[PDB]
């Protein structure tokens, strides 16, 4: 059974992939870690093979490594990067010190797409539809990305998109304003706020809240959605935060209808239900799916939920080798899809 | 706003509850921690007030304390212990070093009920129905009890039951056999196996797998559900475990129809779908709810799911004071129900 591997250097690192993977070439200039684009002779599919960097060189890293193989092994949905393969040169636990991940190679990120570029309400309508489809899936394994953006949203020349990076020197702009209150626990709709900032950018082809820093961002945001009311300020646990906002000049809620003009009134009403200050009042992924705007794409019977996901592991405090073994067990427990 | 507290000793410990709580008397002989039965003059309801023991005396404890207040504050369902109150004598963060929890007082545990005692198929049918109703709720916030039993199942003279202790010197018998493989991640149906062992006991009024030790238990179990087949043994990651079972004398799957005779054939078919070796083949809570046996109780429109539950916190590694503050923030963030 054990494939025939072949060694080779790739970015100051010896890759020992199996012969089945050919034409390995680096990608994303460095963004998505140590990833390599290859050809899968076994499927004739263009694949992305990412090598886990110094996986077991610290507890923080072993647990982190386990954590990725755990998430990826669970992500089985049309719009989310899933594992096609997981391998290791090693033949024993002793030998084990590397983990290679395999998934479909993609066209480019929404960045390369939009950015000063404008698309069709059909393209936006689809793109956003898919983002929400994956969010709804993930969000059910009780998984929050917390930092969705265009950089981690990828599409293949066909407008099909997979949520690439996640989840449970670039800048902010798509994060939920409340992430700035360093809270400890958040509403999943933190990810909905991100969608709204991508949706709007797709439409306008312009960055919604291109904030320069923590303050610029809060200002930019409040500028459109209006300063927190009273009952809402109660929600803010920090007195510094409460006072900070109150210390600022009250701003009225602008009408998205006036900001996003020339754009679809259906998108607008949607955006209006997403870009809201009270994350507890934002629309869930699932909800936004039944929204009009995606009526020509919707389909209750084909918008699946994740299987449950046991992350009890995060609560455990093991030793480098202990985590390392768990990972090995996970690697040798992987069952490629059909 | 700050209530008027009143100090008093209770088990080598000074309880400083508010005047509104009267007639505090210890309960559960020691089981459920430092719990006290009281009278709530404000609601005229008999309440159970539990005092968190040395909450912040170690990181392991602060995080543990946060974790309980986090779970309890989320548990808002008919069949699960929920917070009625959360208080603290302290008036400042500095002062803060105690946490008091308040919930309904209950009749007794399923233990006091059954145990050598037999009830009506209507009582069992109801009792089990409720256990599954709470399980289905919890299981959706992605919460696994992992150790359900009669000790943590409580009912009030009315046959209404709340899942008391949980979740994400007594013995085993209700735990899932696979918990013995110390796995790291489990199917929620580990809790379904427990239900099956309570259901059956309700019926038979006798302990199903009264195993004396780890081996007795596995033997007792296999004795009824039959030794793992081949394809299933693959699932076992440990070679020791695989060999152990194979090393034993193959046992055929008994017919529950012959074990649970005189009992309802509907219960039996149910038990047959729960007490299964392959946790991946067991019936979900939700599934067992639409089962016949609970037809005179079922009701899709009244078998709710939990709101999402962000346990990202378990992944964080903070300092005693840091966790302590988070808890304070949680305490002062509690909003009693209606
Ligand atoms: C946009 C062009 C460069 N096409 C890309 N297609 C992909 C596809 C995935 C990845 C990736 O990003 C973060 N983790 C992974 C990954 C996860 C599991 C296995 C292998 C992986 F590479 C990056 C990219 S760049
Ligand atoms: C609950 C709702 C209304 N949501 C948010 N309420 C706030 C309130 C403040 C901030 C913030 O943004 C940038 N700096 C601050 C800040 C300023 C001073 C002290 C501490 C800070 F964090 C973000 C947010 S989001
Ligand atoms: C069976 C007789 C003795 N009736 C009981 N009724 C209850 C009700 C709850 C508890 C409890 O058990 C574990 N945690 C709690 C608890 C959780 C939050 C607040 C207060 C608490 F006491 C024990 C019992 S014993
Ligand atoms: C995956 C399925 C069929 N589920 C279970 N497969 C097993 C297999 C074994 C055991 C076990 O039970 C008590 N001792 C052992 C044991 C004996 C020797 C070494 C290690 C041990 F853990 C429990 C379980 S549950």
């Amino acid at each position: 059974e054990r494939p025939t591997f072949y060694r080779q250097e790739l970015n100051k690192t010896i890759w020992e992939v199996p012969e089945r993977y050919q034409n390995l070439s680096p990608v994303g200039s460095g963004a998505y870690g140590s990833v390599c684009a290859a050809f899968d002779t076994k499927t004739g599919l263009r694949v992305a093979v990412k090598k886990l960097s110094r996986p077991f060189q610290s507890i923080i890293h072993a647990k982190r490594t386990y954590r990725e193989l755990r998430l990826l092994k669970h992500m089985k949905h049309e719009n989310v990067i899933g594992l096609l393969d997981v391998f290791t040169p090693a033949r024993s636990l002793e030998e084990f010190n590397d983990v290679y991940l395999v998934t479909h190679l993609m066209g480019a990120d929404l960045n390369n797409i939009v950015k000063c570029q404008k698309l069709t309400d059909d393209h936006v309508q689809f793109l956003i539809y898919q983002i929400l489809r994956g969010l709804k899936y993930i969000h059910s394994a009780d998984i929050i990305h917390r930092d969705l953006k265009p950089s981690n949203l990828a599409v293949n020349e066909d407008c099909e998109l997979k949520i690439l990076d996640f989840g449970l020197v670039a800048t902010r702009w798509y994060r939920a304003p409340e992430i700035m209150l360093n809270w400890m626990h958040y509403n999943q709709t933190v990810d909905i706020w991100s969608v709204g900032c991508i949706m709007a950018e797709l439409l306008t082809g312009r960055t919604l809240f291109p904030g320069t820093d923590h303050i610029d961002q809060l200002k930019l945001i409040l500028r459109l959605v209006g300063t927190p009311g009273a009952e809402l300020l109660k929600k803010i646990s920090s007195e510094s935060a409460r006072n900070y906002i109150q210390s600022l000049t009250q701003m009225p809620k602008m009408n998205f209808a006036n900001v996003f003009i020339g754009a679809n009134p259906l998108a607008v009403d949607l955006l209006e239900k997403m870009l809201v200050l009270d994350s507890d009042k934002r629309i869930t992924a699932a909800q936004a799916l039944a929204h009009a705007y995606f009526a020509q794409y919707h389909d209750p019977d084909d918008e699946p939920v994740a299987d449950p996901y046991d992350q009890s592991f995060e609560s455990r405090d093991l030793l480098i080798d202990e985590w390392k073994s768990l990972t090995y067990d996970e690697v040798i427990s992987f069952v490629p899809p059909p």
